[PDB]
């Protein structure tokens, strides 16, 4: 597989990548995104977003910083954890969590986290260019419905969509201070005016839940989550746009992820040439359980044909994961074709999967 971006090779010497993030465009262009993380695996370290973009569909890539850190803290500055989305006009939209101290975003403080803040850019020229970055929790003029029990939010990790009349839909996650205690929780945030202004849905009905992505069904949402120490992928569905979730079955629990905490994944929809609706899902096996992650693996629902149980279609990484920082993965599919991109022993590569869509596709 092509290494997109290389510890051992890459233009600001970064030690390590984590957190990729794949958008295919309507043109063929191919967008990603990563995590630099510039000192080492850790989280709570000196992080920039990169781009890398491609117009020979992955062939050659063009590579660059979109956004940077707040520039406070030489050790703890960082930016991460990339959630995108392509609107219907077109418009490339990039959220990501923002803060500079040491200590997990969610547990460390029992009230709102100082120095969090969730940062926007949008790209109005397919990837080309960035505008300047946007706060949307310095203030309360961008997102509506906050909790007043907020310690911090960002987004779930993925893509987001677009329902049937425009309206973006971006998964989060969100730690709350309930009875002297701090739990997480995912939930969606949705914006009707092409990303300039968003709200906030309500939390999903079990906490320890966090990084995941919905699809759109019927007008539905479904959200497939992380579950920490369930074993499981949660999964949740919609009828009011987040207000309120209820256990979706044919999903919930069919996903397993071995012993220990969660594991991010990806989870998107496809419509095949008989007009079914499938889900697809990225996640690591973890047979070997905890943090090794390992067998990033590929996953089939067909929702006109839920009798049929999930399918394994295919492992793109069939190794173990980095236990500093491993498996995460990034589905994205548009026009027939489908792209992963995932961690791999601190790089991040990239595989066109279009020839397993076209095994799925039957035609």
């Amino acid at each position: 597989p092509l290494i997109l971006f290389n510890k051992d090779n890459n233009i600001w010497n970064s030690k390590y990548f984590r957190i990729p993030n794949i958008q295919l465009l309507n043109d063929g262009t191919i967008l990603t995104f990563s995590d630099i993380r510039y000192n080492g695996p850790d989280d709570h370290a000196y992080i920039d977003i990169a781009s890398a973009r491609s117009t020979d569909f992955g062939k050659t890539w063009s590579y660059d910083i979109a956004m940077k850190n707040n520039r406070i803290d030489s050790t703890y500055s960082r930016v991460m954890d990339s959630t995108t989305v392509i609107t219907n006009t077109g418009r490339i939209i990039l959220i990501a969590g923002s803060w500079n101290t040491n200590g997990n975003w969610a547990m460390t403080t029992s009230t709102r986290r100082s120095d969090w803040s969730v940062q926007m850019i949008y790209s109005d020229d397919n990837g080309l260019t960035w505008s300047n970055k946007i706060d949307l929790t310095k203030d309360s003029s961008k997102v509506k419905n906050q909790p007043s029990n907020t310690i911090g939010w960002l987004g779930g990790v993925g893509s987001g969509i677009v329902m049937d009349d425009g309206t973006i839909v971006m998964p989060a996650q969100i730690s709350l201070r309930e009875n002297n205690e701090n739990n997480y929780y995912s939930l969606i945030i949705y914006s009707k005016d092409n990303g300039e202004t968003w709200t906030m849905g309500n939390k999903v009905p079990n906490s320890n839940t966090s990084e995941n992505m919905v699809i759109e069904l019927d007008g539905a949402l479904i959200m497939s989550t992380r579950y920490d120490y369930s074993g499981y992928r949660a999964a949740y569905i919609s009828h009011d746009l987040g207000s309120t979730w209820e256990i979706y079955e044919p999903l919930n629990g069919k996903v397993l992820t071995g012993k220990g905490s969660g594991c991010q994944g990806s989870f998107i929809k496809a419509t095949t040439s008989n007009g079914h609706r499938i889900g697809l899902i990225s996640a690591p096996k973890n047979t070997k359980g905890e943090y090794i992650r390992d067998n990033i693996a590929v996953y089939m629902i067909d929702f006109d044909d839920l009798s049929k149980r999930v399918q394994e279609i295919c492992i793109p990484y069939p190794k173990d994961g980095n236990k500093l920082g491993g498996g995460y993965s990034c589905l994205s599919f548009k026009n027939s074709h489908l792209s992963i991109v995932y961690e791999a022993n601190g790089n991040i590569e990239y595989q066109d999967l279009t020839p397993y869509y076209s095994l799925i596709n039957k035609q």
